[PDB]
């Protein structure tokens, strides 16, 4: 029951990611060419928490902002793995830490005029660091360490630039203020 | 400053969007292709509250995604017009409403890893609808009331989907509570 009907769809890109053109005829009768990243595609995030209240994230160099952003660990979930999975997958190779149990945050579209692509937000609970990050080429950035009164501080005063990095903390406040955590 | 050298850059489409794909030479000397959509670019978002605390909100179809999502009205910014004028277009061409005052809300990047959009939030106060709504074709999307009491318990139940929707109305909440609208 879509109200646009599909004419054909051209793949423009398949890697780095895959791009595709879609020539549709709208709800008007006429066509329209519309540009997207196709899904269904997703990506975990994670906001690790110490049992100290304090933060495990990322100051991460995001090319196309040609800015170092700080950031909750990321990255995509892989084929035929959970968002749960990616989450602790990542939380591990971006960090190096594990951590006990992970809360489900809501889950939210970063872009949904061009990308396909849901997000899904993790509260990860008792994080530790256990190994040495294992970044891979491309990636470019570093593991910080911040008290949770510190980054909300942050939040507040509106300086956590990357969307899904605030959205994270804003869903995972009242938790960690039930967990007496903040 | 940056950490990556440009080898070549090639415009992959020009519209509907401008993307390109980009040889680099990262911080580990070798070569990286990184497909992006190029900045400056940004959009604004605009909140528009009522005197009696409801808000023109929108249920506008996105394509990606399949759904109608429940939104603030939204768009581009146009060239050497401002975030703010842009936010008082697209209340008016959406939901054919005027504001008074405009409080900016701390901007964002919705997915730094690809496009170097930034998105530009405001809370608007006393908007009020003056006159039909002007959409244009390859838009599908109905405007409609709400309480903000209902709209805030949408966001608390995690059913606000639109990341930039959903991280707007968490900026202008203590705004709202401070003015007693909400």
């Amino acid at each position: 029951m879509s109200p646009w009907e599909r004419i054909l769809l051209e793949e423009i890109l398949s890697e780095p990611v895959r791009l595709v053109k879609e020539r549709v005829r709208t709800h008007t009768g006429r066509e329209l060419t519309y540009v997207y990243r196709p899904g269904p595609v997703a990506a975990s995030f994670v906001l690790p928490v110490t049992e100290r209240g304090t933060a495990l994230l990322v100051r991460q160099y995001r090319h196309p902002t040609g800015k170092f952003l700080l950031e909750v660990p990321a990255g995509k979930v892989d084929e035929g793995e959970t968002p749960e999975a990616a989450a602790r997958r990542e939380l591990r190779e971006e960090v190096g830490a594990e951590a006990e149990t992970l809360i489900p945050l809501p889950s939210f579209h970063p872009q949904p005029s061009f990308t396909a692509v849901v997000f899904h937000p993790f509260l990860a609970l008792k994080a530790r660091v256990v190994t040495p990050p294992t970044l891979e080429e491309g990636e470019l950035l570093e593991s910080l360490e911040l008290p949770l009164t510190e980054v909300y501080a942050l939040l507040a005063k509106g300086e956590i630039q990357d969307a899904s990095t605030a959205l994270t903390l804003f869903y995972a406040e009242p938790h960690l203020k039930r967990l007496g955590l903040l």
